[PDB]
């Protein structure tokens, strides 16, 4: 179940999330990502800041070894942590990703995030009263050196994350692009669905890939705990009930309808299992149409210690 990306590469329309917080066992990473894969994800979204890699690589080589899968059955994207935008620093950040890992390539590797922060493997820069440090560098250059990276063939494929419609277009109208980005992964659930972004997108073909689009890990560091708890919500569980299906499942299901690709983070053997069904059903006009009634553009990431950052994209 895949989307061609505009580089020709394929990318699987649903994805599995990997980031757990700090106080998560580093050794969970490694038993969920073999679940996932067992129960049918083919897509493995990761990052440098996660923690993870080495936990999310040895659970892909394990599932490759023991004859579940080929390495060419998995895509497995990577990002570009914002200390590593210099362009000197973006190779050897991805080949130390790869290392990690213990993979040869990523199918995608992602700038993480357009809010540069000051150069180093420190990945959070703090001053002397505590306040993160920006930098500020011209994203063009990262991308030309991202655009080196699939040209040595470390990244099949290339992309951003958390770019707005201005920034993408800094990219698209650069001199002498080599490489559109593939995608732009962003915040997207029912209370913020992003119509607008996914119209811009498609008309480049550039993918939408959907994070937080279960409502958030509602970790209390990054999320106001006053939010609306997306599926606590009461027309995506009357549409649960009315379809034999869960909240979460008709917010993934949406997502797909609408031509987006969508991650989904669970930690548990049996939610891991369950998402995998957003296959077996579809949403009628009229169940789309009240989902789409839903958006409030709510933000659960509100990246207060970004304030004043001039790549602040919301
Ligand atoms: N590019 C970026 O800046 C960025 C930002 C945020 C996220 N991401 C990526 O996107 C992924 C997903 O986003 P997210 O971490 O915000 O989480 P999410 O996919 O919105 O999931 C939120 C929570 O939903 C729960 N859940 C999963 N399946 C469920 C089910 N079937 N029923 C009920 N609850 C269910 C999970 O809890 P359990 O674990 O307890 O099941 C999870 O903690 C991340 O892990 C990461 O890979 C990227
Ligand atoms: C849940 C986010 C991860 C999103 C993802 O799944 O890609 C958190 C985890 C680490 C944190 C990083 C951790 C390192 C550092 C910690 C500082 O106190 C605040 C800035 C920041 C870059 C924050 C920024 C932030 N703002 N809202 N969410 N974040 C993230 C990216
Ligand atoms: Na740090
Ligand atoms: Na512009
Ligand atoms: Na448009
Ligand atoms: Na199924």
């Amino acid at each position: 179940q895949c989307v061609k990306l505009n580089d020709g590469h394929f990318m699987p329309v649903l994805g599995f999330g990997t980031y757990a917080p700090p106080e998560v066992p580093r050794s969970k990473a490694l038993e969920v990502t073999k679940l996932a894969i067992e129960a049918g994800f083919r897509h493995i979204d990761s990052a440098h800041l996660y923690n993870n890699e080495e936990q999310v690589g040895l659970a892909i080589r394990s599932k490759i070894a023991d004859g579940s899968v080929k390495r060419e059955d998995i895509f497995y994207t990577s990002k570009l942590w914002s200390t590593f935008h210099r362009p000197e620093l973006v190779r050897p950040a991805l080949e130390n990703s790869l290392k990690k890992a213990q993979l040869d390539y990523v199918d995608l590797y992602l700038i993480h995030s357009p809010m540069s922060l000051k150069p180093g493997e420190e990945l959070s820069p703090t001053d002397e009263n505590g306040k993160v440090i920006f930098d500020i560098v011209d994203l063009c250059t990262t991308w030309e050196a991202m655009e080196k990276c699939k040209d040595a063939g470390l990244a099949k494929s290339i992309g951003v994350s958390n770019f707005n419609r201005r920034q993408l277009e800094m990219i698209l109208n650069k001199p002498g692009l080599k490489y559109k980005p593939v995608c732009n992964q962003v915040e997207c659930h029912p209370y913020f669905n992003r119509s607008k972004l996914l119209d811009f997108c498609k008309s480049k073909d550039i993918v939408l890939v959907a994070y937080s689009a279960l409502g958030s890990q509602r970790d209390k560091r990054w999320v106001d705990p006053n939010s609306p708890v997306l599926l606590e919500d009461p027309v995506l569980c009357a549409l649960a009930k009315k379809h034999k299906r869960t909240p979460a499942l008709i917010a993934l299901r949406y997502q797909l309808q609408r031509g987006v690709v969508v991650l989904a983070k669970s930690y548990n053997e049996q939610r891991i299992r369950q998402n995998v069904q957003v296959f077996e059903f579809q949403l009628t006009a009229e169940d789309m149409k009240a989902i789409d009634g839903l958006d409030r553009n709510l933000h659960y990431f509100n990246s207060d210690s970004f304030a004043s950052h001039p790549n602040y994209p919301y």
